């Protein structure tokens, strides 16, 4: 009945952007559908699945927005339960117990075709015993094809006499990833399989345990790989989703990136995050792989600055000034700072490192820009600015322009003579936003003070 998906990530140590796209997917996929979204932590690994990864998976979700309507379910909770339905087959005769050694199983390597399992076990009926080479194997079926409608992929077909009696139970008392997952699947009531396609060839033995077990099938989506601008798989050797944070991406925007790359909607190309839960449907996700595009995304990036609200951006301003050791309570504030800024950056770590000069004071000059806006004759705009600047009764960007306008009608000069001194005085360069957001943002204190110093450095 109801829609529900499911991310599965197997603890890494980090969130790949790759699995950050495939939980967005799943999450889009429910929150159109108006169903729930799984999260199932894969750790039966105890060595890859440390706590501290499975908490980066977690706090990469969290950052990301992608909320979770149920889990984290952890497969290592769920041992008996996978146990059960294996020992369960085996009664039922549709799974059986095999002892082959490694060097036995290696001694198939006999290609002349294909590797796969030899069924020697299979209609042998071997008892349960002791033994440290002891494998439950599931009964696939001998003959026919399996055949499924991939969402995306379009239909499939795999010949079974491709496949082999899988095992599902391994020695060390842990089911195999296509076991342990099918019973999770079918356990939460998971009506659509949405993943990376190198699982493709893992799905018709999937199906055919489905259909051993009496459970339901589920739809499949696979997904393909997104690769590296260079066109390889990717990884870490632009990969870590807490990598994006700390460049300045906002999360929405990433989201908007990371859905554009394997899915389309027309020939739009930004989307709000309600916008995509209004849009999104698996079954409209390319099935041709696409390169990841830092400058895309920063240009999308750059689209979300100019649009999100103000009080949206703000926190992830807020992040990148604490980084950089920064005072933001005695200096302006972050949304004015967002203000002014939002439209002339790509992140928000450039903003941040573009805001220290309202944060600190103004120490260091640029010798050539005191040598170009310096000149005598610059103290005439500088003190006419200071002296309008100093009788405002509200300190606002609106009326330090009118401030700046004034000084530069009062003196009948164009507002380049104003402003060209006053940036240097306010922050030692020739480079700043709009010069009335320049002033403003340094506070009423700073401003003045800094004109004052700037008059003294007057020829």
């Amino acid at each position: 009945m109801t829609c529900r998906t499911r991310f599965a990530p197997s603890p890494t140590g980090y969130l790949h952007i790759g699995g950050a796209r495939t939980a967005l997917y799943c999450w889009l996929e429910a929150r159109h559908r108006g169903g729930e979204f799984v999260l199932r932590i894969e750790d039966t690994d105890r060595e890859r699945s440390t706590q501290g990864a499975i908490d980066a998976i977690l706090e990469a979700m969290e950052w990301l927005g992608l909320d979770y309507d149920e889990g984290p379910i952890y497969q290592t909770d769920r041992v008996a339960r996978y146990l059960e339905v294996a020992e369960q087959l085996v009664a039922d005769g549709k799974a059986y117990y095999a002892y082959e050694t490694r060097e036995e199983l290696d001694a198939m390597r006999e290609a002349a075709e294909k590797p796969r399992y030899n069924g020697a076990a299979r209609d042998l009926g071997l008892p349960r015993r002791d033994d440290p080479n002891r494998v439950i194997r599931f009964k696939n079926p001998l003959e026919g094809t399996v055949v499924f409608d991939d969402l995306i992929k379009g239909r499939i077909e795999i010949a079974n006499s491709e496949l082999d009696d899988m095992v599902i139970f391994r020695p060390d008392g842990y089911p195999t990833y296509n076991f342990a997952v099918v019973v999770d699947d079918w356990d939460m009531g998971i009506t659509e399989v949405i993943r990376g396609d190198d699982h493709i060839n893992n799905t018709p033995r999937q199906i055919n345990l489905y259909e051993g077990i009496g459970a339901p099938v589920p739809k499949f989506g696979h997904m393909p790989m997104i690769l590296d601008e260079q066109g390889a798989k990717l990884s870490k050797r632009a990969a870590d989703v807490m990598q994006y944070k700390d460049a300045g991406y906002l999360p929405d925007a990433l989201l908007s990136y990371l859905a554009r790359l394997g899915w389309s909607h027309g020939d739009q190309e930004l989307f709000s995050r309600q916008e995509l839960i209004e849009l999104f449907d698996v079954k409209d996700c390319n099935s041709k792989a696409s390169r990841l595009d830092m400058a895309k995304l920063g240009w999308v990036n750059q689209h979300f600055l100019k649009t999100e609200d103000v009080a949206a951006i703000v926190p992830h301003l807020v992040y990148q000034l604490q980084k950089l050791g920064l005072d933001v309570a005695a200096g302006p504030a972050p949304e004015d700072v967002v203000v002014a800024l939002r439209e002339r950056v790509q992140t928000l770590k450039e903003m941040a490192e573009k805001a220290v000069v309202w944060y600190q004071p103004l120490t260091e000059y640029d010798e050539a820009a005191v040598a170009k806006h310096f000149k005598a004759g610059a103290e005439v705009a500088l003190g006419k600015a200071r002296e309008l600047l100093a009788a405002l009764p509200e300190w606002t960007a609106e009326s330090v322009g009118v401030a700046l306008h004034d000084a530069a009608a009062a003196l009948e000069i164009g507002m380049g003579k104003v402003a060209q001194p006053l940036r240097v005085a306010i922050t030692g360069t020739q480079v700043s936003p709009d010069i009335s957001h320049t002033v403003y943002l340094a506070g009423r204190e700073q401003a003045l003070k800094r004109i004052d110093v700037a008059i003294t450095k007057v020829a």
